[PDB]
């Protein structure tokens, strides 16, 4: 059976936006008031969330801004699983909140960790959402030389002694933008000062191949004009290399009918460098946001040449018409709804391929009438063993994300504030429940899971908390592969 291994507190002092949302006009316009509850201008919890959690042999390395609203300091947590201890680095930077706004929360601007297999160097990037050297910070902050940060490690930090993990392990900003003697906070990770390769950059996003390669890739641009870049750690030389464009920016001048953006995430599955994503094309259209489901992957372990899309054909690298990876029009799932703005695609979508390439994409697709969702719609697309007719059905429940691990795909959630998972075979659509946190066990409000060497790590906000301060813990859940 799947089994509960480990429970572990991580903090009582993540910080959470305990205010109101705010619009995006007021987010930038309103001054501080002391005293005030923490806004927001997205979500209300940047802890735990975005790629905030990863593990490297026997230890499970965790991100969060710590609380409260006078706080907001980048935290890095180590918990050795050998031992059962944790070790904490507290770093100098604080979330700059909206625009510079720190009063105002950003959900956008988390802290993403990564582990080089090759030399142990730690990575961290952080608060980010698409900041260039000319963003208006509104008086909050100079961000000429700050608008991309990146923090790093020596080679080895990621295996020391629990009293030697700390501030010690990462490297300065000794270049000659370094504000001084605690900024360990890099404009480049490359080593050479880039603003055209390193502004307007979103959603810092780490994976790993097999053999230990790392790998980065965000999100450039805009909502209307946005690519995925992506690098490779070069442990060798103790740099990344320069950032890759899987798509064009400015679509609609080298072979598009217009510009576009991009809705998804690259990741390493069944052996691959791989992306799945739905398209932003802004045109006046019955496509209120999203349109689209798209996917491609690479054949080069580097992930740099080869590109194909799900029959193998070789796709457009840059691209730069969509349609070349397409897999699914998810418009079709609501064939009658032509109305302007009527199919609203605005969030749940993901993909996974499994250790036997069974092919598996989710998406919401969501009618829009009257300012309004009137039905929500999900679906499953799936290809068995990466052969043969893509099945899209929408008899698939609510859920947001997939996950894999041996022949198996994965639902993970909360239900009730517990803990289940629910597991089908690849290539199909058979679900069935084979974890459920019994009652009388803790209540969580928000997860990220972590799949890893045939274990669930789960990292939770606990429910029922109050103001700017919660609780997270890690679970461990034997996956019984
Ligand atoms: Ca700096
Ligand atoms: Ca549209
Ligand atoms: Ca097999």
């Amino acid at each position: 059976a799947i089994k509960l291994e480990h429970e572990i507190k991580v903090t009582d002092q993540a910080l959470f936006f305990d205010g109101v949302k705010k619009s995006v006009p007021q987010a930038r316009t309103q001054a501080y008031i002391e005293g005030q509850k923490y806004n927001y201008a997205y979500g209300n919890a940047i802890a735990p969330h975005g790629d905030a959690i990863k593990v490297y042999k026997n230890y499970v390395f965790m991100t969060w801004y710590r609380g409260g609203i006078l706080d907001r300091h980048v935290m890095l947590t180590r918990y050795n699983t050998l031992t059962g201890k944790s070790v904490t680095i507290e770093f100098p930077h604080q979330h700059t909140g909206f625009e510079g706004r720190w009063w105002v929360g950003e959900t956008h601007n988390t802290i993403a960790v990564a582990i080089s297999p090759k030399d142990e160097t730690i990575h961290l990037l952080y608060d980010m959402h698409a900041y260039r050297e000319n963003t208006d910070t509104g008086g909050n902050g100079d961000i000429r030389k700050d608008y991309f940060r990146y923090s790093y490690s020596l080679a080895g930090a990621a295996s020391v002694t629990d009293n030697n993990f700390t501030l010690t392990q990462f490297v300065k900003d000794t270049s000659v933008n370094s504000e001084g003697a605690t900024d360990y906070k890099h404009l480049t990770m490359t080593g050479i000062e880039d603003h055209g390769q390193f502004s307007r950059l979103t959603y810092p996003t780490f994976f790993t191949s097999h053999d230990g390669d790392l790998f980065l890739h965000m999100r450039q641009g805009s909502s209307h004009d946005g690519r995925v870049v992506f690098n490779k750690y070069l442990a060798e030389q103790g740099k990344w290399s320069h950032f890759k464009s899987f798509n064009v920016l400015g679509a609609g001048k080298k072979g598009e009918i217009k510009n576009w953006s991009i809705y998804g995430k690259m990741k390493y599955a069944d052996g691959k460098i791989r992306i799945g994503f739905q398209r932003r094309f802004n045109l006046p259209d019955r496509f209120r946001a999203q349109d689209g489901m798209f996917y491609a992957y690479s054949d080069d372990p580097s992930g740099e040449t080869q590109w194909k899309n799900y029959k193998g054909e070789a796709i457009t690298m840059p691209l730069v018409k969509a349609d070349e990876a397409l897999v699914m029009r998810p418009g079709d799932l609501l064939p009658d709804a032509t109305a302007k703005d009527q199919v609203s695609i605005t969030g749940g979508f993901d993909w996974t391929v499994t250790e036997n390439g069974d092919l598996h994409l989710i998406g919401q697709t969501n009618e829009w009438v009257n300012k309004k969702v009137i039905k929500k719609v999900y679906s499953h697309t799936y290809q068995k063993a990466g052969v043969g007719e893509l099945i899209t059905t929408t008899d698939f429940p609510p859920a947001s994300q997939l996950y894999t691990a041996g022949e198996n795909i994965y639902i993970i959630g909360l239900e009730q504030g517990r803990p289940f998972v629910e597991q089908a075979k690849g290539g199909t659509n058979d679900f069935t429940r084979v974890y459920y946190a019994p009652v009388g066990s803790q209540s969580f409000q928000k997860g990220i899971v972590h799949i890893h060497d045939g274990k669930l790590y789960y990292y939770l906000l606990e429910k029922g908390g109050a103001g700017d301060k919660r609780t997270t813990y890690l679970q461990i859940i034997n996956l019984d592969i």
